[PDB]
């Protein structure tokens, strides 16, 4: 997260770190046995780490659970990143409490202007790599479809939305992919891609979760 602030330990209880010996992506806990992340974060050997703040220190509240299966959306396109969503089923359910909680899926899509919270352990520099130990947060608004399409002509599908600041300075970045974009208590997006990080007129692009709720529900109900 570039231009954000330190969240404060366990203030984002639905945030998870996907780990394979190092942190490579974020994700969101939506119930006690399922996590939603981005399809491009898929790999084998995933350990899901819940209740984290400093990802390099066991401070207490952590729960490390292996993924039993990861379900990449069947129409995921790795060239356009269209349908960049994945569901991960945990080997055992997690113990929910005030430090580990799930986030609700939305019933409707959000409108431009909506203020959301984006978080993660990704790079905090736009020009260079500085990875934090604790979780960073950024409050950012959803942009209108026209500004998004004018920024990325021909690359935005109906399953994506832009959020951020066109003046540059604040954005999600590498290491944040797969994580949450929460607006009014509902998970509206998943960190997907962007051109550089925090560059002028190149906002972050997110997977539009409201378009996949029936798919998430039906898939979880059958697995
Ligand atoms: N400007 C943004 N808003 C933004 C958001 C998420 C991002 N993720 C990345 C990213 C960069 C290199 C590798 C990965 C990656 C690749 C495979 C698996 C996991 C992460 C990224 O997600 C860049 C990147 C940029
Ligand atoms: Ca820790
Ligand atoms: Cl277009």
């Amino acid at each position: 997260i570039v231009g954000g602030y330190t969240c404060g330990a366990n203030t984002v209880p639905y945030q998870v770190s996907l780990n394979s010996g190092y942190h490579f992506c974020g994700g969101s806990l939506i119930n006690s046995q399922w996590v939603v992340s981005a399809a491009h974060c898929y790999k084998s050997g995933i350990q899901v780490r819940l209740g984290e703040d400093n990802i390099n220190v066991v401070e207490g509240n952590e729960q490390f659970i292996s993924a039993s299966k990861s379900i990449v959306h069947p129409s995921y396109n790795s060239n356009t990143l269209n349908n960049d969503i994945m569901l991960i089923k945990l080997k055992s359910a997690a113990s929910l409490n005030s430090r580990v909680a799930s986030i609700s899926l939305p019933t409707s899509c959000a409108s431009a202007g909506t203020q959301c919270l984006i978080s993660g352990w990704g790079n905090t520099k736009s020009s260079g790599t500085s990875y934090p130990d604790v979780l960073k947060c950024l409050k950012a608004p959803i942009l209108s479809d026209s500004s998004c399409k004018s920024a990325y002509p021909g690359q935005i599908t109906s399953n994506m939305f832009c959020a951020g600041y066109l003046e540059g300075g604040k954005d999600s970045c590498q290491g944040d992919s797969g994580g949450p974009v929460v607006c009014s208590g509902k998970l509206q997006g998943i960190v997907s891609w962007g051109s550089g990080c925090a560059q002028k007129n190149k906002p972050g692009v997110y997977t539009k979760v409201c378009n996949y709720v029936s798919w998430i529900k039906q898939t979880i109900a059958s697995n």
